[PDB]
């Protein structure tokens, strides 16, 4: 705690143990979508909006 | 325009010129997107509606 100066939060870590700080967790990789076919509802009805 | 009670407006146009007095220009001709698919939203997946 500093009475006046509160600039930022420089962080120091050992990063050498079996684990690391703020470990990341993922279930499955990233998926991408292209609703461009004529069968897509919005791109035929929503003023031809494709997403 | 002359007289009172203005009448309908005929028009005199030549046809010899290959570039006619008017012109209808289009990016694409007629195109159709009949969605006869079992997975289409409104035929089996939102309603019993074929479009």
């Amino acid at each position: 705690a500093t009475t006046v100066s509160n600039l930022f939060a420089p962080a120091a870590d050992p990063g050498a143990a079996w684990y690391l700080l703020d470990t990341s967790r993922s279930l499955k990789p990233l998926i991408y979508q292209e609703r461009m076919k004529p069968s897509f509802t919005s791109m035929t009805k929503e003023d031809d909006e494709q997403v």
